[PDB]
């Protein structure tokens, strides 16, 4: 990464806790966070690195590729660029994926005066990916999330809006009525219309 | 966060090790304190960071999100030049910047907005840490062969979860007869060693 | 903490800190060297830190009732030794529960220094020399030697004892096994330890 | 290696992190980019030394130290060497290579004006060997990786993918591999399907 | 400890270096290779640093008391040596940290010129330890003899390792040849004097 | 260590640890001699004979070493004999020494590397041990009849660098089906060749 100007080396801890975050969670929703906090201050190479130290999942790499690629060519259409000598020059789309720009020049645009946000533009592109990754790995749809005739109240909202994150990559109160199991059912409509969740669920622990 | 003033990346230690207090820990209380200290000096990107990074119980984290609206409706209840000041939204960093937050908790005089949406987040996760308590304080009595500190454990471990924010009277009520009758003849002012020894 | 262009300032707590202590106290609950490693992981610490490091506690509620109750003891007599633009530090600014962060900084490093984290941890830990002492399974009485290596047998007289006062080898050899209580009684009064454990191996 | 410019002892994180990398992920592709990000910024020793600490797959070190060595030659030819009182000498292949260079020379290569990457350069040659080890420990080919009758498509496509990492170290070949009731669906989709469509397809 | 940043300044102690020392108690007793470890986990520990380590032990108290016996052995033995807003000259007492403040150890340790307080006591406290290792080591170094089948290295390892423990205290080759089996002591017996350890060992191998 | 901030440090857990772990986890295969060299950069004569003293085992090697040791410092008295003075044997490894002599010898200008000098003497002794507990010759590394060619070849280069503490003893030893077609490629064949062919 980046950090205070000056370039740092991506630590073996960051390296290791991605890949362990990758192994042990795939592609579940609350991957993208980590991603975002292990990347700040990412420089496009060091997020290159983090994306090619995933050793599986190659699928989801390649898909990745191709939206990556979307956005490049949707920021060739909005910023076109046309270089004077010792001057430096404004970044294409391939230039923030790293794949034709240097170290130094990341670095000079990123910390010029005004700076060019290369980094947070790749990484931006890189969470847009993951995210369609994240919804199309997403096992079940959201009405098919239904309360079992045993199952805890708490248990089958957690489910509930486990499966509208990955699903959202609103506030459907109402499925989360109408896929409750019938006692629940009769005793959430008849809590009355504005309820909140801790009420929802208050009435439903027993 | 915001060290000694510069803005710094928050650390794998960090996000790991709250990630962890969440896996292994649930909504026992002690997890409420942990967040505090792993969030010290946080910026509320840094805490919806946080926030984000744990998997499940995406229940109790629907719960915190409408206590935060809650919190920051009042905010904007109470607290109504090219080159701005702070909404319910912004200090919960949905409608404001990294730059923005950084501005706000580094100035003269400082504003807070970290510890503003921190309080804000710690108010939902009592709520949570309550609702998730399995047993009211009036169930939880001493057993007939249960060691009296064994129940005192018990008894102010769930009055720590149902108050997230003279308690020895009830203790002694609770308390198995055996006990109760020594209790008793303690007498009035009895610190809790000394019912813990007489109970020993 | 408060932690030293070379002078003191407010530091975070670490993550390997917090993990520390939680650690020492699942792992080793109440024994007398859980009070050692306490102070040395509260090395600086201002009250807030101290009162953060015993929230992070889950377990053992009745002990940290018990430490509020030698906590309100401390504080009470600090009120009675010390009665009272900076502010001198009550018994409830000292225990972090009526006093800012700032406040704690400002007294910690003015000059001449007001240390609230040192008295704090004073209290602190006089409360949980106290746990240590009541939760001590065994007193040093029935700590006898077996029919049980010497060494083994002092190992437990010895850790008992540290837990029982929180001293003296009469007991030691008293309770004894007579094969090594013969070796004792010849080896003169007045013998050191090694002397005991050297000579009946 | 050399940071923001001074040395620095290679740390014992760095160390045991490649020696795991290397015990846990033989010479799986994801190893170069460890490889890379562990040896951000090293001098030819500190290259060195971390190939050293590994202490099975000797096979493997000595291809590359084959490698090396035909990269030292070509270094040689197209950058020839002539033969300076104090002042500093040019680095050779095996200067490069770290088996003739001291630390002080290849940190004056490396930090002088303007910069000689001795370190960026015999990384660079470090990383086609292992390239070519990758490939050779390969397990399969991308023509004997074929969807099985009960095999969902998500998972053809990671080892097909992971295939083609190994040896390139699409769509067609991909579709024609596709069991029969996969690659009807493909073939009707139409040309110019994307990954994400053509997996949606045959979820 | 105290340690260099451009002024000797006095850092807590780390929770790395606490628990590799109380681990390294847990896993290997009193080994004489615990004793250099404790040297470098104390590497410029004051006194109080010092206790606070010993402290963090939770077994084997009975070996603490004896380090205390010998701890005050020494001190009075200080007290007899160098007899005694300024700093005060230090006592045995309080080189072992009992009637020094923390601030009287930097003091003496960050004197111009310094008085080590922190490693003078370390001395001791490794002085005891060295008499714990002896007294903890489980055979003499006349009993240590090569079985029948048992590689002669293997022997050498446990020869030696009961030589380091019972010479943890302030003509190795006669009576590892005599210890030796007859099958291997023969050999060495004919190799002649002089022989260095590797070829003793080869000639065994 | 001396490291630049040019200050002795104290010695950190990470290297203590790391060194007792790789020689508990690996004894003296040949791989632990660069780990070895590694984790004492920058070390002083005090801090190598730290590393040398937390090892628990291998008492009879820590005395063979003792023996190289002793052997170097000797070499060193008679070709180099000798305010600040000069260092002998002895104080390069570190028995006569202090540690601020050390880091005045380390430290000057110009330097006098007494650190390098007994790293390089331990690390001497440190191969001859390495050798001798190589369980067998190169001479005795032979394919299988069903052996991997490539696992063959792992432990014939392994063998080798436990003994030298190149092409035709490899094909010699190989087994027939795989000598054949090793004999086939004809001289000045790479190793990258003789595996592809033999898989
Ligand atoms: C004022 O309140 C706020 C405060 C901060 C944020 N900020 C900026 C975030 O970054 C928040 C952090 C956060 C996380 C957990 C609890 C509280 C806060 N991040 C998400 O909340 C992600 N997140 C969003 C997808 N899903 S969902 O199931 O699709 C979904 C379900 C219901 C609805 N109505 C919408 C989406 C849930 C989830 O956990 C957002 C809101
Ligand atoms: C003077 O003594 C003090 C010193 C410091 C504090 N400070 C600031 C804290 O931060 C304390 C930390 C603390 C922890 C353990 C021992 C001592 C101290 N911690 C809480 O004050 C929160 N806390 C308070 C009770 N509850 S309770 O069980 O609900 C409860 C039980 C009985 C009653 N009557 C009411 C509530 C558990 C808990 O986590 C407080 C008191
Ligand atoms: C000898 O010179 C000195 C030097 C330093 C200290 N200082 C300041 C300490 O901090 C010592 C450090 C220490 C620790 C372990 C071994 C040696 C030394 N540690 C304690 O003082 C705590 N401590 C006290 C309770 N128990 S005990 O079993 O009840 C006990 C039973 C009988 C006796 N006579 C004493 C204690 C043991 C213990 O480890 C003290 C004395
Ligand atoms: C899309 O935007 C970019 C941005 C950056 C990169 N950059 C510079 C890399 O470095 C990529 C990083 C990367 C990783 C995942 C997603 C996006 C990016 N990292 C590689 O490793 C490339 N890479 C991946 C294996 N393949 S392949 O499987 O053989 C292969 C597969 C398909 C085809 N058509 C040909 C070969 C070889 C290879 O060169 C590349 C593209
Ligand atoms: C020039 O050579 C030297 C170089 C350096 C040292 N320095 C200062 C040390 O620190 C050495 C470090 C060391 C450790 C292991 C291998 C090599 C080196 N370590 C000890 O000197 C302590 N040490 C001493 C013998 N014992 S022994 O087995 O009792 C023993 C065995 C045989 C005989 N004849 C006597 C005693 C084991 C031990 O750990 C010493 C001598
Ligand atoms: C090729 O260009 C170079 C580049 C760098 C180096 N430098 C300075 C080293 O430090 C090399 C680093 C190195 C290590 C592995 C692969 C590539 C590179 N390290 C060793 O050379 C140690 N080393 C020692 C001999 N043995 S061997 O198997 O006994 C053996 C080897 C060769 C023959 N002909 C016979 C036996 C294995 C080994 O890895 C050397 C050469």
């Amino acid at each position: 990464p980046i950090v205070q100007m000056v370039h740092q080396c991506i630590s073996p801890r960051t390296l290791n806790a991605w890949v362990k975050v990758v192994e042990e969670k795939a592609f579940s929703p609350e991957v993208i966070p980590m991603f975002s906090a292990l990347s700040c201050g990412a420089t496009p190479q060091d997020l290159n690195t983090m994306l090619n130290t995933v050793g599986g999942h190659q699928a989801a790499m390649q898909m990745l590729k191709e939206t990556i690629n979307e956005e490049a060519a949707e920021w060739d259409r909005l910023h076109p660029v046309h270089i004077a000598p010792g001057q430096m020059r404004e970044p294409r789309g391939s230039d923030i994926a790293g794949t034709t720009s240097t170290l130094q020049e990341q670095i000079g645009w990123m910390t010029h005066n005004p700076p060019i946000p290369v980094g947070e533009i790749y990484k931006r592109w890189i969470i847009l990916g993951l995210n369609k990754i994240v919804r199309m790995y997403s096992p079940t749809s959201i009405l098919d999330i239904r309360q079992g005739p045993k199952e805890p109240f708490r248990d089958y909202v957690d489910r509930f809006y486990k499966t509208l994150r990955a699903e959202q990559a609103a506030a459907t109160e109402t499925l989360l009525v109408q896929n409750a199991n019938p006692d629940c059912k009769t005793i959430l409509k008849a809590l009355g219309p504005g309820a909140t969740l801790e009420e929802m669920m208050t009435a439903c622990q027993g």
